[PDB]
């Protein structure tokens, strides 16, 4: 079982299918990472995760390291064990998320002190398998010099991280470290940061910075330059991303990996996600509707329920409503990314998005 | 498959042990039902809530005639279908639950208007297995008179809820009906309701009236002469009991069917059930616990998470928390029953009693 190997099976355009292999198992690309926010994917038994079809999940690292805390989910054995998941985990890295939910300076970010040392001490203390390196937050909108000089901290804090991860042996060893693209929306600063990071060496490169309220048009627009700047035979992780048709426009433009809370969230909220776009299962035409959420689906829920029973759930405030509805909604995004993944295969991605978007937004 | 048969294969003192086979499925006695409060036992899947060793559930009926309302869950297909349970289900009459939590007439209950054969009705609509009469909840304190004048209404509510169901050819082929004795503390009175209800006939005899603040010694006392009055040769059941030392001393005393909220309620609020009694999780003693729930349990919670991964859940608000302590709890419960079971089956039951309350107030 290797560390880390990133192999691609198949091109269409900028498109990419294949695989990472990892200790803990293998994670197919394009690949979407449900969101643990308290070492758990919201009302799902890792079990259930694994059934949807994840091949990983992110860890938010900002609420462990507070509690439980980083040493003594190391004391319990690690986030894997503690979890009850033992397949692949993505941690973020905390700064990001700190300045965003503070005071910066050079050392780090302080709200108590997170350095990037310290964020690759506590990913290694979690038992994480792919690190993301400390970055910061830039705020949207920002001028081209605040933009610079917050990317620039990220580049140096990203040189840290990796120094950090590689002194760690069994880290170096066991794991793998991202490095995280910024300079917000801007063409120049995408580059430098693109370089820096490359210069440094990373197994994966992510594109920080983005669904920050710009836009889907301006994502794609910053996408469509950003994407090819970092290493094509490597990773391109999208943080935060996002909306299926979000995804499918960031697959065509070069993104292997993907991560949000829209699928766990919105499902709590009773929005469930269907070939023909989001539905609000509150809705009173469900109230009589024995359909499954989605016509199509494969997930146990659209097997067994009807609408009109989870409608009827989400109403009435029950648990097992937030449950099922969070079941499907994760389902659907994996069953949206092995589409994806089985048409790049097949040279008919393309053929796939024009398909896809037609009939969600009809 | 039989509409209703009762058989019972071992006695020990009061104490049987045995069968109802029913057409939907065997239910083995003494037995526990969860309780669905509005077509779902909170936070656990219908196979959940079978893997623990349900073989019968409770669903109110109090909540669904008014959302969805019995109607609605009929033209959907029945309650079996729609919450997706394809055993037995007993349901409650609605009346008790309405005047616990009102205005009384010879007619019925007013709050709507719900009457013996409305309720006989309802029951029909949602598809119940096992129907209740339609009975008056009596204020706990009460004097002789007062509780006399309920229990008496009660009876000739129980008549009327005999011929409703009698009257229904589906209900009466294919479900059963258990009457409920009332009378509350007093000796004379739940003779006389019992007498009533054996001259009515029934496939079943509920003891209602109790668990309403008399505390166990007075209920124990309440037993000790109530379940005697009761056919010997027809399921005994105690409505809304209890805690597992009230469900082995009625046991005791010729029980042979239970429900109550208390695993599932006191599960989302941090309580587990233990041999050695409760434990409240969330106490910062089970922090860094990685035992489980209880070292004997058989159930897939205490398979596969520590106390102090239970601990951080609840203590986060996190549903998975709701979810492993309703599942523990439940499992708990079913093991009591089955070691209940066991133990009578064998001609042990009083020694298992003692050991149990030995261990468990320990
Ligand atoms: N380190 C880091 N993390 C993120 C994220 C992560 N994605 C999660 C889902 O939006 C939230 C946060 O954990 C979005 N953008 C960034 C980002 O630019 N950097
Ligand atoms: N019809 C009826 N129902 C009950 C109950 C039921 N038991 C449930 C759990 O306590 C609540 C309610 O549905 C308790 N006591 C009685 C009772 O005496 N009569
Ligand atoms: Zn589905
Ligand atoms: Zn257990």
């Amino acid at each position: 079982r290797p560390r880390f190997s990133f192999s691609i099976a198949a091109r269409e355009g900028k498109a990419r299918t294949g695989t990472i292999e990892m200790k803990r198992g293998v994670i197919r690309t394009p690949a979407f990472m449900p969101v643990g926010t308290a070492a758990t994917v919201k009302a799902l038994k890792p079990e259930t995760v694994r059934a949807t079809g994840a091949d990983i999940i992110l860890g938010n690292t900002y609420h462990l390291m507070l509690r439980p805390g980083a040493e003594r989910i190391a004391k319990l054995g690690g986030l894997h064990s503690f979890m009850g998941w033992d397949r692949p985990i993505l941690t973020d890295s905390g700064g990001y998320q700190v300045m965003s939910l503070t005071k910066q300076s050079e050392e780090g970010v302080t709200f108590h002190m997170l350095s990037p040392e310290r964020s690759i001490e506590i990913q290694h203390l979690l038992g994480s398998d792919i690190v993301m390196a400390f970055d910061e937050c830039t705020p949207y909108p920002a001028t081209p010099s605040r933009a610079a000089s917050s990317m620039e901290r990220s580049m140096r804090w990203a040189k840290r991280s990796r120094d950090a991860f590689d002194s760690r042996k069994e880290q170096a060893e066991n794991a793998a470290l991202f490095g995280i693209q910024q300079g917000s929306v801007f063409e120049n600063l995408r580059q430098q940061s693109a370089d820096a990071l490359a210069e440094i060496g990373f197994d994966g490169y992510a594109v920080g910075g983005l669904a920050v309220g710009e836009g889907q048009d301006e994502m794609f627009r910053v996408l469509d330059f950003s994407v090819p700047m970092l290493p094509d035979d490597k990773p391109h992780y999208l943080m935060g991303v996002g909306k299926p048709d979000d995804i499918v426009g960031a697959v065509e433009r070069g993104i292997d990996m993907f991560d949000c809370v829209l699928p766990t969230r919105s499902g709590r909220n009773g929005q469930a996600f269907t070939w023909d776009g989001p539905i609000n299962i509150r809705n009173a035409r469900f109230s009589e509707d024995l359909k499954p959420l989605d016509s199509e689906c494969h997930c146990a829920v659209c097997q067994k329920w009807s609408r009109a029973y989870i409608h009827h759930l989400i109403r009435a405030g029950e648990i097992l409503g937030a449950m099922l509805m969070t079941e499907h909604n994760i389902a659907f995004y994996q069953q949206l990314m092995q589409k994806i993944r089985d048409s790049i295969s097949e040279g008919r991605f393309s053929q796939f998005a024009q398909d896809f978007r037609a009939r969600y937004f009809a």
